[PDB]
């Protein structure tokens, strides 16, 4: 999630291509995009109480 921001634009763009993510956004956009996708895959915090 944070390691992405540490990577270069080319590096981030490469990971996005492999992940099939939009690389049109700025570096920060690429980081949040990878962060969201990674968090979403893990399940993310979302439950419906009853």
């Amino acid at each position: 999630s944070a390691d992405y921001s540490s990577l270069t634009v080319v590096q981030l763009k490469d990971l996005l291509t492999k992940r099939n993510l939009s690389v049109g956004g700025l570096k920060n956009e690429l980081v949040q995009r990878l962060i969201k996708d990674d968090e979403e895959s893990k399940g993310e915090s979302e439950v419906s109480p009853q």
